DNA sequence: GAATCAGGTGTC
């Protein structure tokens, strides 16, 4: 309903939101949603279909590699910027979920906007839904992991699976709980088998060795 | 759905 005020001044406004910033595995997902024919139900009082039939949508992704090289915050806007880019209508303005985000289109940030703007409310759905059906095929591809349930998140299951099964190249290797399970041994193997770029290989080395450092200081 | 447990990272 706040979405309506912005449309009056800027005309074509979009909604951005992301999913999967707290995961241990997978990319981060973003979604950009221009929308006209209004939908009751999104931030009001089976709309997946209505949103698809009745809106403009761009989706962006950042590979887990990219979360590890760039970091979880930058990888996010990287996807978000790819969403606007993948969106078919150029908006004059954007309402982003969160705070402290500057995107390639002039915009404003809304705290709990995924819960007060319809355009963001839309993309936030789009985002999860895609991510979810993505984690699904990850589950099929990596049968050992219940990706289809925990969504790559840091649940008790997912951890046990990592511990019992080993880390994957689709794990965010710079993520504390994954990191703490990491041996350069594996890194090397991942590298040698061509399952990680040299860039990532280095980064993670530098990171492990830095993890030891703060423990070393902290032990003194 | 609202609470309440759990687990992630980022900027100021
Ligand atoms: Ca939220
Ligand atoms: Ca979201």
């Amino acid at each position: 309903g706040i979405d309506e005020l912005y449309k009056k001044e800027f005309g074509i406004v979009a909604g951005v939101d992301e999913a999967s910033r707290g995961c241990l595995a997978g990319p981060v997902v973003a979604a950009a949603v221009v929308l006209e024919k209004e939908i009751e139900g999104i931030n009001d009082s089976r709309l997946l279909d209505e949103i698809m039939e009745k809106a403009a949508v761009g989706i962006g992704i950042a590979s887990p590699e990219e979360i590890d090289l760039y970091n979880i915050f930058n990888a996010t806007k990287l996807a978000m910027n790819r969403a606007l880019e993948n969106l078919s209508v150029k908006p004059s303005f954007v309402l982003v979920d969160g705070k402290g985000i500057e995107l390639s289109v002039p915009g404003t940030c809304l705290v709990k906007g995924d819960q007060k703007s319809k355009l963001i409310g839309a993309a936030s759905i789009v985002a999860k839904v895609f991510r979810d059906r993505l984690m699904s095929e990850f589950h099929r591809m990596y049968p050992q992991f219940s990706f289809h349930k925990h969504k790559g998140y840091a649940t008790k299951e997912h951890l046990n699976e990592i511990r019992k099964n080993g880390v994957l190249p689709i794990h965010r290797l710079s993520f504390e709980p994954v990191l703490e399970l990491l041996t350069d041994d594996l890194l090397r193997e991942f590298f040698e088998k061509g399952l990680i770029s040299e860039n990532r290989f280095e980064r993670i080395l530098n990171l492990l060795g830095a993890r030891k450092s703060v423990v070393f200081r902290k032990e003194r």
